[PDB]
């Protein structure tokens, strides 16, 4: 429905005077409006603070005081909140949010005596999961019925294909909704607003500051996702993966979509089932993926067509929908980017046998020197299959070697697990790692020491990357440009979107 | 698992001198220990203050430095989050809790380093759901594998049935287990730990110090729920209903329990669908049930024997498990404790045709002067029964008549919602109210100052509740008692228990 998404701060500081200076820095950090979550001051005055709040707020001010009820910290004698919230509004708000379960009563309350600018907001919160297209409709026909100007409905990501409802509703209500999915499952319902009708969306003032589970921050919603560039046609891309909270890959693609000035955005996918999130997004909407653990080798299955090099290998890290048919495209960028950053450093021993350990094992086999695979699990066949040994006996392993994790072993937060013990490390020349999160893995680090030659996950993340965009964009891979805006946009260390 | 349940306090407060004082306070209430959430503190200096909590607080202390990756507050490097936490340790703490995901590194790095009182919980927290009992079970056994000296697993409640599996982890798990359900409809697992052997509970300081959903108040879980005195053998009984968090049942019933020291406890219970959750709580535990709205008129259906005047009525209001066969006998405490009490305040009209409407309609037509039937939907049917009108055209209706409420109109939070307007209410000598929260209802508030006479719905709360004691213990219903206990128990209002 109609205007781009709103970008509304939360302001939830315990004094009068400390939120007034969050509404100062909300404005600062480029946020539409502030909503001053009254049930968080503890002590209150509410004439006086209102009108204080009113008067100094550079922004349009939404007020909410938000009972125990309905998962806000308010107690007390009922009429009383209401009082504020009129109170609110005849002060000058811009909005009052009342809750769906006394908005008729309070709607009548104010009949004829609202004033021109302001809007009355009625909302539902669902802590438990995200209903039906029947019964979320019923619940706006509800929410209407009480003389809402705005509609708001917030539910709960049990799993991702839940927003897609979600984004149903803001897309094809004709009021004005904002329609939020709680959860880090359904963090993609708050950034895709634009494209999906929804009036508003929530943005902290930092990480610290979240007033209901997975908002963002103001500052990634406009600079990461770049939200005021997201409108009805464009296309979404995203990585799929569990977890997927560490990924830098939006910010990479964000980055380059908006520097070609190419109509898409990116986003993380927490998939936990493969099949159902692809059949769940399989409109034009949704035109590409990154695959990541764990569902690479996964992924090759779902395709319809896959490439030469990506059957060859067995797995998929990168998934195209084709405008034409509507099927999927399986490529692998994972070989190319693993073999040319570990040339660029300088019989290679590959930790792990899932789609990265694949990708990184084939194309050892194929240029030079070649293969040992060692893995949790000793099955994981591999070895066989291109030409074995377990990380139990991995520490039990020539005296030039090279040696290429690919599994998540050191990724954060898990900083002190190495795949193995460093005094096998001075039996290599060189050593990979795949994990960029963090940048200097226990594994790099002991190996540094251990005199060995060191290639960054970076060095495999940001190759692969360039050519993912490649095969997204149709257009030529920017490396250049992607180097630039891993060093500038990619270097900060623990980082989590969700 | 061995002990009682331990209650401990979460404190959360942002700066140290206000820790203190909190960890002060939580003695003061009675708690067994205190949850310090360092990832709460505005300013941190570890050693300094850490040192401080240690020798201030009068309480054992348990340390929690939660990341934003785990639902917590801390943002930043990660070997800085386990340096305090080891600190923690070695400075004298009581236990730290340490996230599953890096307690095997963890563990491994405190090995031969622990002092003897020092215990190390491992945590999982679930913001989805609540999984079966064999992935349960595998997280219990990965949670025993990184070293844990206690297991710790937060689960989700989707549906009231859920807490079943998290009282047979922690009711048979051969490990100490600290095993809870988040949200209101997870309420009852956080009350009857020391019956379904949980190690510890979380008790908050007050209802606006909420470190997870779902938390009661140290206050409510000792003097209301009457906490230390649940045991293995004490039957469960509760309050089935939708809402259920504005009942006082809980409140009269504990404390006429404890008064004659029956070994049983009640608690809310948050009902979606009643059949679901009478077959997933059949054993002896549960021994019986006092049936709100929306449940009476059902329950009728799921009782294997009902009362004639149960049937004679067509609703049941208080479920009893008949120790014999393990069936549920029906009966019905609403009519004569509607009845008696408007006998007491002095043909009759009677708002709503649901469970309560059945009983005061069906007693009201055989004590004298009889009876016109008035709801919403106006088919209900009822009046034919016993021998209509819809509340559409109830202010158009003798002038020494009696009216009575028997829906939830008027009910927390809507208490600017009367069934009638003020102006019909003259042509009325009495009204009665089912609504007891709040006490003074718009109905009843507006009958009085019209010159009526005002019926409360606590004068047929307490009837109907000692008469449901009596079913539940088979002990006479001591009816002095239970006005004594609503005069100073069961008076203040805009309690939600949730
Ligand atoms: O975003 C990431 O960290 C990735 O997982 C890195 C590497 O695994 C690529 O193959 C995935 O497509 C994306
Ligand atoms: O706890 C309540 O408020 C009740 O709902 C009051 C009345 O409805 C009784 O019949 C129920 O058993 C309990």
């Amino acid at each position: 429905v109609k205007n781009p998404s709103l970008i509304c701060a939360p302001v939830m500081a315990d004094s009068i005077d400390k939120m007034v200076i969050e509404t100062s820095k909300a404005h600062e950090l480029g946020a539409d409006l502030v909503e001053i979550r009254l049930d968080w001051l503890k002590d209150f005055n509410p004439l006086e603070d209102l009108k204080t709040i009113i008067k100094k707020s550079p922004l349009p001010t939404l007020f909410t005081y938000r009972p125990k009820w309905e998962g806000g910290q308010y107690e007390g004698d009922e009429n009383e909140r209401r009082d504020v919230l009129r109170l609110a509004m005849e002060l000058g708000a811009d909005y009052i949010d009342v809750e769906l379960q006394v908005a008729s009563e309070f709607i009548k309350s104010i009949d004829g005596k609202k004033p021109g600018k302001f809007k009355v907001i009625v909302s539902s919160h669902n802590y438990q999961n995200t209903p039906s297209v029947e019964d979320l409709d019923g619940l706006v026909a509800r929410i209407q019925q009480t003389g809402a100007d705005i509609v708001k409905i917030a539910t709960t990501a049990v799993d991702i294909a839940d927003v897609a409802r979600m984004f149903h509703i803001t897309s094809k209500a004709q009021v004005p909704t904002i329609g939020l999915v709680m959860g880090e499952r359904g963090l993609m319902s708050r950034i895709l607003c634009s494209k999906f009708g929804g009036y508003l969306t929530f943005g902290t003032l930092d990480s610290s500051k979240v007033s209901a589970p997975g908002q963002p921050t103001i500052k990634d919603l406009l600079d990461l996702y770049n939200f005021r560039r997201i409108g009805p046609d464009t296309k979404v891309y995203g990585i799929i993966g569990k977890p997927v909270s560490h990924s830098k890959s939006p910010i990479v693609h964000n980055q380059a979509f908006k520097s070609v000035d190419f109509n898409g955005v990116y986003v993380h996918l927490l998939v936990d089932n493969l099949v159902s999130f692809l059949q769940a997004y399989s409109s034009s909407d949704f035109a590409g993926f990154s695959c990541g653990i764990p569902h690479k080798e996964a992924a090759l299955q779902c395709c319809d067509e896959v490439d030469p090099l990506a059957k060859s290998i067995g797995a998929v890290n990168t998934i195209l929908r084709r405008k034409s048919d509507g099927k999927l495209l399986g490529y692998n960028t994972d070989c190319i980017g693993s073999i040319s950053a570990i040339e660029d450093g300088l019989t290679v021993v590959v930790i792990g046998a899932g789609g990265a350990g694949k990708a990184l094992a084939y194309g050892a086999k194929e240029k030079g020197a070649k293969v040992v695979i060692a893995n949790r699990t000793y099955e994981r066949e591999l070895a066989e299959a291109i030409g074995a040994l377990s990380l139990t006996d991995l520490d039990n392993y020539e005296d030039g070697m090279v040696l290429a994790n690919t599994t998540s072993m050191g990724m954060q937060p898990n900083v002190e697990e190495t795949p193995i013990s460093k005094d096998a490390l001075k039996h290599y020349a060189l050593v990979f790692d795949a994990v960029y999160t963090p940048r200097i893995t226990r594994l790099l680090r002991e190996a540094e020491e251990s005199g060995a030659i060191t290639v960054s996950g970076s060095e495999m993340f940001v190759r692969q990357a360039y050519e993912q965009f490649e095969i997204f964009t149709g257009l030529p891979a920017p490396k250049e440009l992607y180097w630039q805006i891993m060093s500038k946009y990619g270097s900060r260390e623990n980082l989590y979107f969700q």
